[PDB]
């Protein structure tokens, strides 16, 4: 696609602002409306077409309902067909939350500006928990989440190529691998709550600049979740289809992990607090004597963060009730 073209009397194409594997995304110049958009141009394929109606269907829902929340999601202005592609045309955003870790030299951002970001990502998880959306982002990570200015801290949700609202799951293999959540590592049905297991894991790596649990693989990815978090709940392994590509089951009922050739820390001994440097000034000591980097701003933090890694998804922290934590109490 060229970078002078003219669409429909309507949008004449800048640059390529994106690639996937849905297609690729263009900085375009709408003549009607007079601004800039991103245009989502997906593939003639059948079976990215498919998704992509999916997405704007469930975009498209989230249009229908206007409150207070529903300003933390790209607007999907419009769509069309256009040389045999479908075109989803959106508001210009500026750059991904990645990106920006990636001009911290890894180093992470400050607890404030992470709580600014919870705050607004706990706002947008709580919007699509509206009962008629129950919209499941099924790919929360740094690269979907974009700045609306590069000045700015406000923030918006991207790609709801995998979404699915409940009770419409199409696949078992769902979210990208480091913030896939437990559920659905062990092959179980699915909620609105692995988005807040993916928050969690994101918002820790915003501040200490790394990937909280980077896998290499499904196996590898649980090990390193059971190095901080310990074995999950009996009750959910006896239900779970792929406890048993982690886990052994042992005479009195009791789990333990699958082992093969050696290193990882004993279950639940890698802490979060010492990931976070709570009480030795942030990650890698790089926060000592940096202010809103209190003891206590980061015990709360802490508190929050374990309740969005809750292993039983029925008792993980929803969103209404994060917007309550004291981590947002002025
Ligand atoms: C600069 C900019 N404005 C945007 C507005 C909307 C979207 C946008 C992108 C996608 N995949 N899905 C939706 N629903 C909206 N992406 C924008 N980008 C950067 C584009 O890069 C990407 C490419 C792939 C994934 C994420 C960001
Ligand atoms: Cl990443
Ligand atoms: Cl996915």
């Amino acid at each position: 696609v060229k970078n002078g073209e003219k669409w429909m009397d309507r949008y004449e194409i800048d640059s390529l602002i994106g690639k996937g594997s849905f297609g690729q995304v263009v900085k375009a110049y709408d003549r009607v409306e007079q601004e800039w958009v991103a245009i989502k141009i997906i593939k003639n394929k059948k079976a990215f077409l498919n998704q992509a109606q999916i997405e704007v269907r469930l975009l498209e829902l989230m249009n229908k309902h206007d409150t207070e929340m529903k300003y933390y999601i790209v607007h999907l202005k419009r769509h069309f067909m256009f040389r045999n592609h479908l075109c989803l045309v959106f508001e210009m955003l500026s750059y991904n939350l990645y990106d920006l870790l990636r001009n911290t030299n890894f180093r992470g951002v400050s607890l404030n500006l992470t709580r600014k970001f919870a705050q607004q990502m706990c706002t947008a998880l709580l919007f699509l928990a509206t009962p008629e959306l129950s919209i499941i982002h099924c790919d929360l990570k740094p690269e979907n989440i974009l700045l609306c200015n590069p000045k700015r801290s406000a923030i918006k949700i991207v790609d709801f190529g995998s979404s699915c609202q409940l009770g419409q799951r199409i696949y078992q293999y769902i979210q990208s691998r480091f913030y896939r959540s437990p559920e659905v590592l062990l092959g179980m049905p699915y909620d609105l709550a692995i988005d807040m297991w993916s928050l969690g894991c994101i918002l820790v790596e915003m501040h200490t600049g790394e990937p909280l649990f980077s896998g290499a693989n499904e196996v590898d990815q649980m090990n390193k979740i059971v190095e901080v978090l310990g074995i999950p709940p009996a009750h959910i392994l006896d239900q779970a289809p792929k406890a048993r590509k982690f886990f052994e089951k042992l005479p009195d009922g009791t789990w333990n992990l699958k082992k093969t050739k050696d290193e990882y820390k004993p279950p639940g001994t890698r802490k979060l607090h010492n990931i976070l440097g709570v009480e030795t000034g942030g990650p890698g000591g790089r926060r000592a004597g940096e202010s809103g980097h209190t003891v206590a701003d980061y015990l709360k933090f802490k508190d929050l963060i374990l309740r969005m890694l809750d292993y039983d998804p029925k008792t993980r922290i929803q969103p209404y009730y994060a917007l309550q934590h004291s981590f947002f109490k002025k």
